[PDB]
């Protein structure tokens, strides 16, 4: 089998991407944030504290004839941005772009933190990291991809995120018309439960490529590109007037700037992030100071190849017995 679904930016800055997902019978369609950095499929629901719902579409398991409460199961998750959510668990039928999994654990939120409430465009998350990170207790549950894998034509999914435009998540096949050149594959460590890999280096604009190992994660659920302080300083030094602002919480730059590109290495291959992809707009409404899309990972504890990086590539998440990651230009 295969599936194919369009993923759409939630706003004009690509602050996140949503993909429609069918849950239950009859189908209830929710727009979920596909997140290769976590492993829970959780949704706003009829059980979510009313004051914590503000415009989201909810899953109502009582209206699904295939929903079954998973007895005694709860979940609770905390993300890198400080946000959190928790609740109980149903199994139900879940379909993405024509690909169907029966018996999928659907984690129904009883509580969500303010950043989730305040974002009316995201109805939940669909985790695509490794199932070892799944938070359901006392019996850990599998991701949608893990449940689908054996049935797929090939045990892979691909992320093709757009810049200020829609893109595609495919399951079970590689669309050879969706990229240019070849796909370069690179080793993955699953020891931390992530799609963790090592970039071979970087360049800033038309500058010379610096060969240096950068261990990080391919994370569709993180908006920006988080890299070591040395790398990030080298980037922003090429932008007149750019500075790290402790009050804003990262590098900011004059909105009148033309940003240089940023290149990262995948083996001997090179992915070029155009400068415009690194502009996240005014720091506050009406400001002429703009927030940068490349930020320091210092004190995160890991480098994160988030949407800023991934949207410059066609990315293969290869779930073979030994997982690997593939990157192509597009």
């Amino acid at each position: 089998s295969t599936g194919s679904a369009t993923t759409t930016p939630i706003d004009s800055l690509d602050d996140a991407y949503i993909t429609p997902v069918q849950i239950g019978t009859p189908a209830q369609t929710l727009n979920l944030d596909f997140d290769t950095g976590s492993s829970d499929l959780w949704v706003f629901s009829s059980e979510t504290t009313a004051s914590e719902v503000d415009g989201q579409t909810i899953y109502t398991p009582s209206k699904s004839t295939t929903a079954k409460l998973l007895s005694g199961a709860t979940w609770s998750i905390s993300y890198g941005d400080g946000s959190s959510s928790s609740g109980d668990v149903y199994t139900d039928t879940v379909s993405v772009g024509g690909l169907t999994v029966t018996g999928q654990a659907v984690e129904s939120a009883k509580k969500v933190s303010s950043s989730f409430t305040e974002d009316s465009t995201i109805d939940g998350l669909l985790g695509l990291a490794f199932s070892t990170l799944n938070t359901v207790s006392p019996t850990q549950q599998k991701t949608f991809f893990d449940n689908a894998k054996a049935s797929l034509d090939s045990p892979v999914f691909t992320a093709d995120l757009g810049y200020h435009a829609p893109g595609t998540y495919n399951f079970g096949f590689i669309d050879t018309t969706a990229y240019t050149g070849s796909i370069t594959y690179t080793a993955v460590s699953t020891k931390q439960g992530f799609w963790e890999w090592t970039s071979t280096g970087y360049a800033v604009g038309s500058g010379t490529f610096k060969s240096t190992s950068i261990d990080g994660i391919a994370d569709t659920g993180t908006t920006l590109l988080y890299l070591p302080a040395t790398v990030v300083s080298a980037y922003w030094a090429q932008v007149s007037g750019a500075k790290s602002s402790s009050s804003v919480g990262g590098y900011v730059f004059p909105c009148s700037a033309t940003l240089p590109s940023f290149t990262f290495g995948v083996g001997s291959a090179r992915i070029v992030i155009p400068g415009d992809y690194i502009d996240f707009g005014p720091i506050s409404t009406g400001s002429s100071s703009c927030f940068g899309g490349i930020q320091s990972s210092a004190g995160i504890g890991i480098n994160i190849f988030g949407d800023v990086a991934l949207k410059a590539a066609f990315v293969v998440f290869n779930g073979a017995t030994t997982p690997t990651l593939g990157f192509a230009s597009k």
